[PDB]
């Protein structure tokens, strides 16, 4: 009986088995755009990707991960609210059974089809493991996707998934550029947080740009014929695999534009 997104199984549920569910800085959030602060303190945003090495994707029965050789600083990101530097482990995303609604971090209540999540640990901690002991061990870098013109650089992603249908399956997956995901502007709010799935631990700076990249229908369409069960399993399609906003309690999410 492992955490999912059913009705079973689903986020009311997780706090049974991850009390923290309820704890004071957790994630997704919904971004009240009023309501953020401009914060003239929070140095330009560094994403620096040119060096990234892919080096798998693999369908754990949540999601798909995309994962990078994090042995060396060769994808990072620095700046910002951050200090120091935050290496690139791996990326996945959330998305719905329709556009309407997949994304996990919401604007003005507003839902998009899907969230991608570039996962990032403080170098300072050696480790990913140990990173995830830490409160600001993490920074996840979120980056909203809408419907409508196809993403070129989402492409190599989308044509791999026929071969990890499953819970389980992987696949090598090198030389993939994750520049290619990126919109144009860098521009982001960020708050202190958590990961939004178990065990849904308090050690995230979330920066989430404010720009969404567009992909088509066909490349989101694509996500919902993944699989959350495993091979040989009566068909569960893998959609709606997003935490709903929760409740922001003592914190206040700044802006990196006026
Ligand atoms: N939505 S989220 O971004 O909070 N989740 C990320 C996540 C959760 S994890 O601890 O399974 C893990 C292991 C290795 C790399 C990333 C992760
Ligand atoms: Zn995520």
């Amino acid at each position: 009986h492992h955490w999912g997104y059913g009705k079973h199984n689903g986020p009311e549920h997780w706090h049974k088995d991850f009390p923290i569910a309820k704890g004071e800085r957790q994630s997704p959030v919904d971004i009240d755009t009023h309501t953020a602060k401009y914060d003239p303190s929070l140095k330009p945003l560094s994403v620096s990707y040119d060096q990234a090495t892919s080096l798998r994707i693999l369908n754990n029965g949540h999601a798909f991960n995309v994962e990078f050789d994090d042995s060396q600083d060769k994808a990072v990101l620095k700046g910002g609210p951050l200090d120091g530097t935050y290496r690139l482990i791996q990326f996945h995303f959330h998305w719905g059974s329709l556009d309407g609604q997949g994304s996990e971090h919401t604007v003005d209540k507003k839902k998009y089809a899907a969230e991608l999540h570039l996962v990032h640990w403080n170098t300072k901690y050696g480790d990913f493991g140990k990173a995830v002991q830490q409160p600001d061990g993490l920074a996840v870098l979120g980056i909203f996707l809408k419907v409508g013109s196809a993403k070129p650089g989402l492409q190599k992603v989308v044509d791999v998934l026929d071969s990890i249908k499953t819970k389980g399956k992987s696949a090598d997956f090198t030389n993939f550029d994750p520049r290619g995901l990126l919109p144009e502007s860098l521009d982001y709010w960020t708050y202190p947080g958590s990961l939004t799935t178990p065990p849904l631990l308090e050690c995230v700076t979330w920066i989430v740009l404010k720009e969404p990249i567009s992909v088509s229908s066909e490349q989101v369409l694509k996500f919902r014929k993944l699989n959350f069960n495993g091979e040989g399993e009566p068909e569960e399609l893998m959609v709606d695999n997003w935490r709903p906003a929760q409740p922001l309690k003592n914190r206040q999410i700044k802006a990196s534009f006026k």
